[PDB]
DNA sequence: CATTAGA
DNA sequence: TCTAATG
């Protein structure tokens, strides 16, 4: 956790660049696991041997662990680190829709900077359009100040389409944090569970309505059970417009809305930990349900949810709010 | 790890 | 269809 920080630190820069600038799944999947083992070590890694006799450690990556505990650095994270190809690769990444793929791509014809991606706007798809367009606005944190007032509106319209529509702001805005990245409302409707052979139109409807508004400004993509958006508080009385804010709703079989919204909710580890838990206490739950165990080794058998209370309940388990889901 | 765009 | 990018 910081006795083995720098060894895990440089690392995972390491794994990194080999996935992102280079196309070397293998090594980067290498530095990771490594990565991944020194980080239980129990004990100040003194050079590589002792590090070494780890599984996952070999002489390559042992051989760094020696470079960097003899001197705090690393010549191979001082040249990537320099790189500009590399460094390039890194940055055009940042643009939503844009992945390595084509980062390396782009960087090829030689996009490397934002304006490179202004002149050429036509070599971008939607999202990436959108994503370069939104590039200051989709970098900021979400003020839970106006976390509230966002969740405030798409509650209102959802109700005005259909009154049998349950909707929750899921994520960290959900477990109190006092700012948010992006909006994540999850969804059901009654007349949608597990076999009634959906109703694309209960995604779409809202989608329409939030639009209709002007709240939602523009589509990354829909399809019918996930959207993903944009939008934007209306710019009240002028001198002060909002900035324009990631969003996403899915639609869910109201016979698993709870564990989804569970689940969203987390935290990772919170979630992780009850995971655990329902293991022990005879079960297993995952990102819709949540089954009873049984000796043979595994089994089935979803149990029935009504309230983030039963799958609690399930698992004997004290009600947690969500602001101390914390862990 | 499953959902969408695209080509 | 496969393959990328989000989450
Ligand atoms: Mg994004
Ligand atoms: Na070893
Ligand atoms: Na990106």
């Amino acid at each position: 956790e910081t006795l083995n920080g720098g060894i895990t630190d440089m690392l995972t820069e390491l794994a990194n660049f080999e996935k992102n600038v280079s196309q070397a799944i293998h090594k980067y999947n290498a530095y990771r696991k490594a990565a991944s083992v020194i980080a239980k070590y129990p004990h100040k890694i003194k050079s590589g041997a002792e590090a070494k006799k780890l599984p996952g450690v070999g002489t390559k990556i042992a051989e760094k662990i020696d470079e960097f505990l003899a001197t705090g650095k690393l010549r191979k994270l001082e040249k990537i680190r320099q790189d500009d190809t590399s460094s390039s690769i890194n940055f055009l990444t940042r643009v939503s829709g844009i992945g390595p793929s084509a980062a390396r791509k782009f960087v090829d014809e030689g996009i490397k900077t934002l304006e490179d991606l202004r002149k050429n706007e036509d070599k971008l798809n939607h999202h990436q359009r959108i994503g370069l367009k939104y590039f200051g606005d989709f970098e900021k944190r979400i003020p839970r100040e106006e976390m509230l007032q966002m969740q405030d509106i798409v509650l209102n319209e959802v109700k005005k389409v259909d009154s049998e529509y349950i909707a929750t702001v899921c994520g960290s805005f959900r477990r109190g944090a006092e700012s948010s990245g992006d909006m994540d409302v999850l969804l059901t409707h009654p007349s949608f569970t597990s076999e009634s052979t959906k109703q694309p139109k209960l995604l779409h409807q809202v989608v329409e309505q939030l639009q209709k508004v002007h709240f939602i400004t523009d589509t990354l993509s829909k399809g019918e059970t996930k959207f993903m958006g944009v939008c934007q508080l209306p710019s009240k009385n002028d001198e002060k417009e909002y900035p324009h804010r990631r969003i996403d709703i899915r639609l869910i079989p109201k016979d698993q809305y709870y564990c989804g919204v569970l689940y969203f909710t987390g935290s990772d580890i919170f979630n992780k930990n009850m995971r655990a838990h329902a293991l022990e206490k005879g079960f297993t739950i995952n990102e819709y349900t949540i089954r009873p165990l049984g000796v043979t080794g595994v089994a089935g058998e979803p149990l029935p949810v009504d309230s983030e209370k039963d799958i609690f309940d399930y698992i004997q388990w004290k009600y947690r709010e969500p602001k101390d889901r914390s862990e």
